[PDB]
């Protein structure tokens, strides 16, 4: 028989749905060196290019759908022996220009994911390629040149016998894509910054150890004869002073073999390194189970008497500083049966009940850590 | 023309100690088995 | 050093049941316990795959 064709199941505009099998549209193989202390760039590439080779159930439909409705689920696979540590990161960003900084602080401002293949076998999350819409197409992230990256934040505490690789399972999961826009509203219910705080390094031994992190995250982070800054951090710099509930995500990047108890708290700068009685200030004590990887630090409004300057002048003595500091002190002593360091990733994710005070004139660069 | 049970490495075997990642595969049973016609036979079989 | 593993043979209180094979073409369940092989995956990023008949 014959039939009219103008009206058939051919003008389908609906977004890809189904199982994570018909949703898998990309599998990228990314290698790891037998040795990489830090800052190594495991693999950098435009998002859209992750499909080049690929040919899975969903691949084809991925390109040919004008408007996608679901977030992308990226899943890494990779495990290493109990006696070894390491820390990776996958981070997507809306765009890039010129010889950009591949550093950690630069990429984790937008949707990112961090982890340690030493204690948590496979890591994954869902992101939204169009940071200000609720839709996005294949051709989209191709043109707007959406770049994704993969970096090693802390080396292996111990070297594996051979080079290893971690696979990625790009899928278009069934979740609503939501925007994440920054306002200029002085009072905000919640504001995300994902501004990195630094790679804390605690050498073995009974050495008396302490580290300070500026709560004056204005202007951006340090670098020789120049400061680098992501959009968020760069944006909060819009205000003179500020305050609100601080959230923090401290990750363990060392082998679970390297045991050590660290204690955190908010205190000022004039504090001596041989102080000792930090434990009289309100604090939080942090230990790490053989597997536990993440630990969230919350500092309520009660730990700050009043708002403080977003960014202070670089040439400011450590004692003349009048803005709080996030402290990281060794409670007992780092240790291990294997040479290595107890690294800690500290990232300020967001401010709850933010409060921005007056417009900031600005001030060139910023302290260096 | 007969199926095969496949075992592929997804990512990559690894370790901080020289060694191999051995796996024991044993077919325990068939649920809702279905045997078709008597088999004349055929001497020996593939080697693995 | 060399090691040893002990065995505790005991006559527990459980009913002893038979396991006989029929020639019934359609069987609810049939046990074979036929071994399939010792898969061996060498370290390294070598592309590895194994087939079992």
């Amino acid at each position: 028989m014959e039939q009219n064709l103008f009206a058939l199941s051919l003008d389908d505009t609906s977004s890809v749905r189904g199982s994570l099998l018909d949703t898998k549209f990309a599998q990228t193989r990314v290698l790891l060196s037998k040795a990489m202390a830090g800052g190594d760039v495991l693999l950098d590439e435009y998002l859209y290019d992750v499909v080049n080779g690929q040919d899975f159930r969903a691949t084809v439909a991925f390109l040919r759908t004008h408007v996608i409705t679901g977030k992308i689920k990226v899943t890494a696979t990779t495990n290493i022996s109990d006696n070894s540590g390491c820390c990776l990161m996958l981070a997507i960003n809306s765009g890039v220009r010129g010889k950009y900084s591949t550093d950690v602080y630069t990429i984790c401002s937008q949707d990112s994911m961090t982890w340690n293949p030493g204690c948590k076998k496979n890591f994954s999350f869902t992101f939204n390629p169009n940071p200000c819409g609720d839709s996005w197409s294949a051709e989209m992230i191709s043109r707007s040149r959406v770049r994704m990256t993969v970096i090693c934040v802390s080396g292996w505490t111990l070297s594996p016998t051979t080079d290893v690789i971690a696979k990625l399972d790009w899928s278009i999961v069934n979740e609503k894509c939501e925007p994440t826009i920054y306002h200029l509203a002085d009072c905000q219910n919640w504001l995300p910054l994902n501004r990195w705080m630094g790679k804390l390094t605690f050498p073995q031994g009974v050495t008396s150890e302490v580290r300070r992190m500026p709560l004056s995250i204005g202007g951006g982070a340090g670098a020789t004869q120049a400061f680098l800054a992501n959009m968020p951090n760069s944006w909060i710099s819009m205000w003179r002073y500020f305050r609100g509930e601080l959230h923090f995500e401290v990750t363990k990047m060392s082998s679970p073999y390297i045991k050590a108890t660290v204690t955190f708290l908010i205190a000022f700068g004039n504090l001596s390194d041989a102080f000792g009685f930090y434990e009289s200030f309100p604090h939080r004590i942090v230990q790490f189970a053989e597997v536990e990887e993440k630990c969230t630090l919350v500092f309520s409004q009660q730990e700050f008497v009043t708002a403080w300057s977003t960014q202070v002048n670089p040439r400011t003595t450590l004692e003349a500083d009048g803005c709080p500091y996030l402290y990281a002190i060794i409670h007992d002593s780092t240790t291990g049966t294997i040479s290595g360091d107890f690294n800690l990733g500290v990232k300020l994710v967001g401010i709850k009940d933010f409060c921005g005070i007056g417009s900031n004139p600005g001030i060139d660069g910023s302290r260096l850590l």
